[PDB]
RNA sequence: CUUAAAGAGUCAACCCUUUGCUUAUCUUCCCUAUUUAAAUGUUAGCAGCCGCAUAGGCU
């Protein structure tokens, strides 16, 4: 684990769970929220062009860091500070609000400005929970196009895309 | 003051060749239809032409 975070800080470095990278391809901005993170939920991952080294079986960051809270076992604290301080030097803020969408919202008293953007276990919950559990109501997408390996290294990993339900109600005869 | 802002998805096609549905069969017995209505409304133009008839008249 060692040699391929070093690579990974070496590289450009940015893990978050949240992102603009899936509304569309051009983002770059990146947030690591830190008080939603439960012990189930999940975090993807970039470097420039998706690149990294295998662990000599293919397998690459991700499904590391993503199998069955190995995650947690770092951030929690227990693996000791010397791999958890260089994890954190790696989850850091930034900010880019071109090419995203930019809403208002009613406050107390005024309008304010707020910009949405996705969420990093909803797509990765939504590919293990609609598929495995026979749920028979939903859309499959790819994102990016021909080549999806731009966007993330959750891009990259499973080609089949993401899931989301259906909002086609029963229309009138 | 909207996941606000925005975008050509276009094209082409031989499905088709062949076929034994056959063999019989008990529907079957019993019954109160019935009793009283205004056809209202035809109050609708016909054998007709005296008639350029699509304007106006007479038996």
């Amino acid at each position: 684990i060692k040699e391929m975070i070093e690579d990974f800080i070496s590289k450009g470095g940015l893990i978050f769970t949240h992102s603009g990278r899936y509304t569309n391809t051009n983002n770059s901005c990146f947030i690591f929220n830190k008080n939603d993170i439960g012990v189930d939920t999940k975090v993807d991952m970039y470097t420039p062009k998706s690149a990294g080294i295998k662990n000599e079986e293919g397998e690459n960051l991700w499904q590391v860091l993503n199998k069955a809270n190995m995650f947690y076992r770092i951030y929690s604290g227990e693996l000791g500070e010397e791999l958890q301080y260089l994890l954190k030097s790696c989850c850091t803020a930034k900010e880019d609000v071109t090419t995203l969408p930019q809403i208002y919202f009613k406050n107390g008293e005024g309008y304010d400005i707020l910009v949405p953007i996705g969420n990093a276990h909803n797509l990765i919950s939504g590919t293990e929970y609609l598929w495995e559990h026979k749920y028979y109501n939903t859309f499959t997408q790819k994102l990016g196009g021909s080549n999806p390996q731009n966007c993330t290294h959750a891009c990259n990993k499973m080609r089949g895309g993401f899931k989301q339900f259906n909002c086609t109600p029963p229309q009138v005869e």
